[PDB]
């Protein structure tokens, strides 16, 4: 049996900076140290990180005076922001820089009254971010998350509307549903593309080609994880068996039984040491040496704040 590698796979450079701010954190100022919602969508590190005295919350409420606090890599809205800035607490972001540039244009499309529709899945803590963004009554920010959405969305003022993406959508569906945008809207404003991050590209770009020489594709990543979702249902899309998994013991013996090619792949929160864990259960169950594919280079890194290190 012959494992291939995606390539890219693995951490992003927003999750590898936000990981890092909450372990160094934890490293200059102890324990405990409060997060809002988890970090990243990795059941891995979020453990991981509880064990070393990190406490995961969804409420700035559940959060004591005094307390050091680290919103996730996800977001939040201005409502959060506000309520932890009226309070007594010392915050350090580690939203994504790359959902922050979205965050910036909804906030433009707010203070001038003007609409906006943001492609995402609702109740998504990056979604809930987003949204949250916008405050001005007299325009509005509406949620579609398919084309059938667009087709039933009516809005005060089409001459004036924009659009922003959800980072982590799949590639393909986003652009169906930017054609029914701009067929619908005609005036309707967005980036060249969509907001869709260079890592989800990327990791989408990389299990297409995985995809193509394996019967059998594994994701290492969470199930609440959305890039990590994307990618399994890419493969399984191109009518390979795909599935999701936390680490190498969900391995179920079956699903590799006389496949003579399985690729793994990983999400963008998911750590290689999870991946190196599966590639050696599968070499328990009849696998080679990995192979890695060729794949697009990354060079991005985004650096920790300077008062975290
Ligand atoms: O939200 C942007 C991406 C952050 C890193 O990946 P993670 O799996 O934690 O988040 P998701 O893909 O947004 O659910
Ligand atoms: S998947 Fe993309 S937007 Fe999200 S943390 Fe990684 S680089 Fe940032």
């Amino acid at each position: 049996m012959q494992i291939l590698l995606a390539n890219p796979r693995g951490f992003c450079a927003g999750v590898d900076r936000a990981i890092s701010i909450v372990e160094n954190a934890l490293a200059i100022y102890g324990a405990p140290i409060y997060v809002r919602h988890e970090v990243v969508h990795n059941r891995y590190v979020v453990d991981s990180l509880r064990e070393r005295g990190a406490i995961f919350i969804e409420q700035i409420s559940e959060v004591p005076d005094g307390a050091i606090l680290i919103f996730s890599a996800h977001g939040v809205s201005q409502a959060v922001r506000n309520e932890a800035k009226s309070r007594d607490l010392t915050v350090f972001d580690a939203t994504c820089p790359l959902v922050t540039k979205v965050h910036m244009e909804v906030a433009r499309a707010s203070r001038r009254g003007e609409e906006s529709i943001l492609i995402g899945h609702a109740g998504h803590p990056e979604v809930e971010g987003t949204m949250g963004q916008y405050s001005n009554p007299e325009g509005g920010m509406y949620l579609v998350e398919s084309p059938d959405d667009v087709w039933k969305l009516t809005v005060k003022n089409e001459e004036k509307l924009s659009f922003m993406t959800q980072t982590t959508l799949s590639v393909d569906d986003t652009s169906d549903v930017i054609d029914a945008l701009r067929k619908r809207f005609p005036k309707i404003v967005g980036p060249r593309k969509d907001d869709i991050c260079y890592a989800t590209t990327n990791r989408q770009e990389a299990v297409r080609a995985l995809a193509e020489q394996a019967e059998v594709v594994l994701v290492v990543g969470s199930k609440n994880s959305s890039n990590s979702n994307r990618l399994a249902e890419l493969a399984q899309r191109m009518g390979k068996r795909a599935f999701l998994i936390d680490d190498a013991k969900d391995i179920q013996e079956e699903w590799v039984k006389e496949v003579k090619c399985v690729g793994v792949t990983a999400g963008a929160s998911a750590p290689d040491i999870l991946v190196q864990n599966v590639v050696a259960r599968l070499q328990q169950l009849g696998g080679g040496e990995a192979i890695p594919l060729e794949g697009r280079e990354e060079n991005i890194v985004f650096e920790v704040p300077k008062e975290l290190r």
